């Protein structure tokens, strides 16, 4: 049952945002500073969903505002793409954490299946409320809550997706999530990097 009981009667984004913030569908409210909900408006063409909110967002209460964030920032300029004309939110809505002594930032965890089924009727509402023409799955987690716990991100890159079960059949596309560009060789950052402008320009022009 997960969330469903928490989620009102209503497409409306305010509201939907407001009753997420008493949400308690599963553990990982105890922990978190507050509810991260999806931030745009519902006119929106594209949805980008991506894990968690992270250490930044579980702060600032927006998603995408820490170092992945300004890294997506840079690929939907290349690509094109207005971040204000978005909805952008995640796949579970509360940071599931741990520090490490000496650290410089909480460490994200990985949601399991079941925290991601029980905040999924949150991200129906969203489907639902913003009906968007295209749904960009930003990493596995987010990619895996509407294709299936079995799909690998890796094997179908650039690839426009439609699954019967997801409210209003928009296009899907998944790509790797920003946080995965951060580090790494330099020239294998800028091949991902292309690759994920690659993706988002394939969003952008479905329809
Ligand atoms: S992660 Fe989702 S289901 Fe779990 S308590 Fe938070 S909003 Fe509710």
């Amino acid at each position: 049952a997960g969330a469903q009981d928490f989620v009102p009667h209503t497409a409306d984004l305010a509201e939907l945002a407001a009753a997420a913030g008493e949400c308690r569908g599963c553990g990982l409210y105890r922990d978190a500073t507050q509810a991260v909900f999806g931030a745009g408006g519902r006119s929106a063409r594209i949805m980008m969903i991506g894990e968690q909110p992270g250490d930044k967002e579980d702060l600032a209460g927006l998603p995408f505002v820490g170092p992945a964030g300004r890294l997506l920032d840079r690929a939907l300029e290349a690509a094109d793409i207005d971040r204000d004309a978005l909805y952008v939110t995640n796949a579970v809505k509360h940071f599931k954490f741990t520090r490490a002594a000496g650290g410089k930032r909480r460490i994200s965890k990985t949601p399991s299946r079941t925290e991601v089924v029980a905040c999924r009727p949150w991200l129906i509402a969203e489907m639902t409320s913003v009906e968007p023409d295209v749904v960009v799955l930003l990493g596995a987690t987010a990619a895996k809550a509407l294709l299936g716990n079995d799909f690998r991100v890796t094997q179908h890159r650039g690839e426009v997706l439609h699954v019967d079960d997801v409210p209003g059949d928009p296009a899907l596309v998944a790509t790797v999530h920003p946080s995965s560009l951060l580090r790494g060789p330099k020239e294998e950052r800028e091949s991902a990097f292309a690759g994920l402008v690659d993706d988002l320009r394939v969003a952008a022009d479905v329809r």
